[PDB]
């Protein structure tokens, strides 16, 4: 190889997620783009990270949106009342 995995910046990112009520192991940017695209992560899970004081769904921060190319899907529904307010 002739580059880096560990010492990258762009892979240098740490952050968890809340996948099936269990915390799963550190991300990155790098890694995450990949499996969100698939849709391997969790898009309406709960995100964390170093520092991180709460839990928050990717599928609620835009913030996400520019990091994470986001994929073109069928119209769908959801119930009147929302889920965080």
């Amino acid at each position: 190889m002739d580059k880096e995995e560990a010492k990258a910046n762009a892979a240098a990112h740490e952050w968890y997620v809340a996948i099936d009520e269990k915390q799963v192991g550190p991300f990155n940017v790098e890694k995450v783009k990949d499996l969100w695209d698939r849709g391997e992560v969790g898009p309406d899970s709960l995100c964390w990270r170093s520092g991180f004081s709460d839990w928050i769904p990717l599928s609620e921060t835009a913030e996400l949106a520019s990091v994470l190319a986001p994929r073109p899907s069928k119209p769908v529904i959801v119930a009147p009342e929302p889920v965080s307010g």
